[PDB]
């Protein structure tokens, strides 16, 4: 019966991996093989797609084996690397959504300046800075063991190469969550709502035709959907992560894991969402 669950979950995880990996390669292949999709925003989309791709190839396969076997098979170093890449992908994603919100705000409010000043190369530089800072804030604290808790349970997990539970002290949990999630999430939401407001005002009345503005706003809508779904997928985990560092009995471990898998599931959603945008649909066809 445990073999039926092992075999059953194994196959379900293979399909999740295939969906995340294939989905996010297509998105990147759609963008790179099509003139229409060579926009600055879609270079920022490529960063999200890269983060979702790392999740599909490195994070989810290691995670699947932990869920199905109930122990960590890959030793203490790969536990630490796995955790660092997991943290990196979430951080780079939410900061990239924050860059997209800000970019688009400046694009609608100063289209004249924006278009003379922003270039394809300058977008890549911003993306690099995001991933470089994300890697700093992600890898450094994990390398330095700033996250470790002093409880016997925690210490036993650290002595055991078979335990890869990210048991953390409250200082690290609150601080890392603020820098890597809550701050960029709040900036993204605040700025996106203003973009929504300003787009909404421009159609109501730019010299631009009203039908051209509606085509601009369909693309803006895709981004807000990605933004909204990212929030739904990750905000539960991060709220529960805080509750769990204050009291471990308030959140059972299996429930913690379920919330985590809702987060990983976001990596599968974006290609499917991008599929319903008009230009991306043609490209996939
Ligand atoms: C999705 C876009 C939706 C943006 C909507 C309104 C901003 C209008 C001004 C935007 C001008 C820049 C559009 C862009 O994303 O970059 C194109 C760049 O010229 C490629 O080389
Ligand atoms: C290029 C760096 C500029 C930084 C972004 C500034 C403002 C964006 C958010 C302000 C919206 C509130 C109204
Ligand atoms: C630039 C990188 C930014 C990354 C974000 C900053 C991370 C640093 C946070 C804490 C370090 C200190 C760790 C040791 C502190 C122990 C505090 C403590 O005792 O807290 C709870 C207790 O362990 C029961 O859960
Ligand atoms: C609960 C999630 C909270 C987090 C939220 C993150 C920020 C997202 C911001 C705006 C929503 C984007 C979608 C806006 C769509 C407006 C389109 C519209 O006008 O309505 C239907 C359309 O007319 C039919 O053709
Ligand atoms: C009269 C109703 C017609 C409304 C038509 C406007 C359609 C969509 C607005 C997109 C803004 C979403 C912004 C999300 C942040 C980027
Ligand atoms: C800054 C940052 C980014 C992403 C995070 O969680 C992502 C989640 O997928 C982690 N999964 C494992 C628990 C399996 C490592 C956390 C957790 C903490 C804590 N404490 N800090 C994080
Ligand atoms: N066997 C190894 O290569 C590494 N070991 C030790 C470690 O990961 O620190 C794993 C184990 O003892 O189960
Ligand atoms: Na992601
Ligand atoms: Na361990």
């Amino acid at each position: 019966l445990s073999q039926q669950w092992e075999a059953g979950m194994s196959l379900l995880m293979a399909l999740v991996v295939l969906l995340i990996v294939a989905g996010n390669v297509l998105v990147i292949a759609a963008i790179g093989s099509t003139q229409r999709l060579q926009t600055l925003t879609n270079l920022f989309i490529t960063s999200l797609a890269c983060a979702d791709l790392v999740v599909g190839l490195l994070v989810v396969p290691f995670g699947a084996t932990l869920v199905v076997r109930g122990t960590w098979l890959w030793g203490s170093f790969l536990c630490e690397l796995w955790t660092s890449l997991d943290v990196l992908c979430v951080t780079a994603s939410v900061w990239t959504l924050c860059v997209i919100a800000i970019d688009r705000y400046l694009a609608i409010t100063s289209p004249f300046r924006y278009q003379s000043l922003m270039t394809r190369a300058r977008a890549k530089v911003i993306i690099c800075t995001v991933w470089a800072i994300s890697a700093l804030v992600s890898f450094l604290p994990i390398m330095m063991h700033w996250w470790r808790d002093e409880d016997p349970q925690a210490l036993k997990c650290y002595q055991d190469p078979g335990c890869c539970d990210f048991v953390t002290n409250r200082a690290y949990a609150i601080a890392s969550s603020i820098i890597s999630f809550y701050i960029p999430l709040l900036i993204m939401i605040f700025v996106a709502l203003r973009v929504y407001r300003e787009a909404k005002e421009q159609i109501r009345k730019r010299k631009t035709s009203r039908v051209m503005l509606m085509r601009e706003h369909k693309a803006l809508k895709t981004l807000g959907i990605i933004m909204g779904v990212f929030t739904l997928c990750w905000l539960p985990f991060f709220l529960v992560n805080i509750v769990n560092v204050f009291n471990r009995d308030l959140v059972p471990d299996w429930l913690f894991v379920a919330f985590n898998w809702l987060g990983y599931a976001n990596s599968a959603m974006n290609p499917i969402i991008l599929c319903r945008s008009p230009d991306f649909r043609k490209a996939f066809k």
